[PDB]
């Protein structure tokens, strides 16, 4: 029993951080067989983020203007390329550490691990989501540009998150591993609004279902409602609309406890309307949305990977 | 920025898991250079652990009845040994995966990060903390005994808990690697109360200090206070007593933000009487104390390990 915010294992990714230099300014790399991949911005100074134009800086740069080190070991940088906010960097060793891997762009709402970094050294590890409007709360300080995020099938690591930019808001930006920001975002030191945040209602579900499933079912309620009238309630309180395909998602977990999902959204739309009033749910005061049904799945059922 | 509650990195520990079989069980195990350590009830059936006789079910055991296995490569028993709660089995080669390690026994209120496993593959990761009461609130399935709890210093894996049990209150029980338990607890099926939990005033204080850094600062009050009159308060809410020694701990977070320890105190003496009132500190509505001010510094500062 118990439920904890798990993160996967971050072995088969830590083999896979190094340290990229250009001039002053030092980041991490992901080193896949023979490629390095990291920000663009490494070629700017602080100077040039302001207002860069990376086609004129990356012309001025060499090969030989990148230093690539793991560990104690330096890479030797045999070309470079831009693919758009990504700096492809091709050295001469396939890195014998590689994993099975695959490049994934993920939907707003769903999780990843995060292996925060620095000097291409791996500092922790911590599951978050991708909010609806496409930042991420984490926890990055000055160096740590480059970390990736990434989920595991059972023996496929799937990148989905390269960290670039913190908001002046303190919010976090990025790509994804193709070079593609997440968002409206742009790598420059400029002020850049994200939309309005809104709660993700189908991982608020599955997170009362797990709650369920280990013994808190103080809020099941005496009521039922329906999906129009539900979202109506939803819209009000800044929570994203739920759909028929959110509901075929949820079936599994309503078949294991017994409780139709549109039951537990008369229980939800009761918390909403009226708060939890001092008690708790899992051992929280407020309704969590950083887990899946997916996730949940994962470990009240207990799946391992490589 | 932002504040995440971040595990260590798993890597070192991942190349240590194997699965350990004698007769019907399987749990985990822990394989160092040429020993596998794993919670002796592994040789008990269901029926044996209301029970236990651990003398005597050990003698009717032979190296052949147990079966260990590391992905798809077996081990070979050369010899077996009960030390207090765990057995160790020597196994005739050293694991080429061993990392520098210490075992070490921590102090309530310590925190670390837990591997959890099954079948002796990793399932995830989180960070927790030993309560005042010698239990974990952790998320365990029904073999993941044998799962470890572990600190990184910058090389030196450091090995402080496996895990054993679960109460029938649904809290989580185990020893150190030396097989002794935390706690007063035993390796049987049979009811065990665990002491009054209190929460760890010193941890909470230095998150009150993280949220200072990333910029919640509603908090701090308009009072001062002396040691014995927080004291006096603490005990009342069931949070444990500060001592010299915890303010001393505190003093580089104090010298960072400009706040001295006892002003600190004036808030959270404050913060208890009155409650936070339906807002929130780093994105929580309850007090956290999960957090050590050592893990705070790291945090904020970046250290990094190998």
């Amino acid at each position: 029993s118990g439920f904890r915010k798990m993160a996967f294992p971050s072995g088969k990714v830590e083999g896979c951080m190094v340290q990229v230099t250009c001039g002053t300014t030092t980041l991490n790399g992901l080193w896949l067989d023979d490629v390095v991949y990291c920000p663009r911005h490494v070629i700017c100074t602080s100077e040039d983020m302001l207002n860069p134009n990376y086609e004129d800086l990356l012309i001025r740069k060499s090969n030989h203007n990148f230093l690539v080190q793991a560990g104690n070991v330096q890479l030797r940088v045999i070309g470079h390329s831009m693919q758009n906010c990504v700096l492809k960097l091709k050295v001469d060793t396939a890195n014998p550490k590689t994993p099975k891997y695959k490049f994934v762009r993920i939907q707003p709402g769903q999780t990843f691990s995060v292996l925060a970094c620095y000097n291409g050294s791996p500092s922790g590890v911590y599951q978050c989501a991708m909010r609806p409007n496409f930042t991420i709360k984490g926890s990055f300080l000055n160096g740590s540009c480059g970390s990736v995020g990434f989920n595991i099938d059972y023996d496929c690591v799937s990148f989905c998150y390269m960290h670039h930019m913190e908001l002046p808001t303190g919010v976090h930006a990025g790509t994804d591993l193709e070079g593609n920001f997440y968002g409206p975002f742009v790598d420059r030191q400029t002020a850049q609004a994200a939309g309005t945040d809104t709660t993700i209602t189908v991982n608020v579900l599955a997170w009362l279902y797990a709650a369920v499933i280990n013994g808190d079912r103080w809020f099941l309620n005496r009521f039922t409602t329906t999906l129009n009238d539900f979202n109506l309630v939803a819209m009000k309180y800044n929570y994203e609309p739920l759909t028929q395909d959110h509901v075929d998602i949820l079936g599994p977990l309503s078949a294991q406890t017994g409780i139709a999902v549109l039951d537990m959204c008369a229980s939800l739309k009761e918390l909403l309307q009226n708060g939890m009033n001092g008690r708790t749910i899992l051992g929280s005061a407020l309704l969590e949305d950083e887990f899946t049904p997916f996730d949940v799945v994962r470990q009240c059922s207990g799946v391992t990977f490589q």
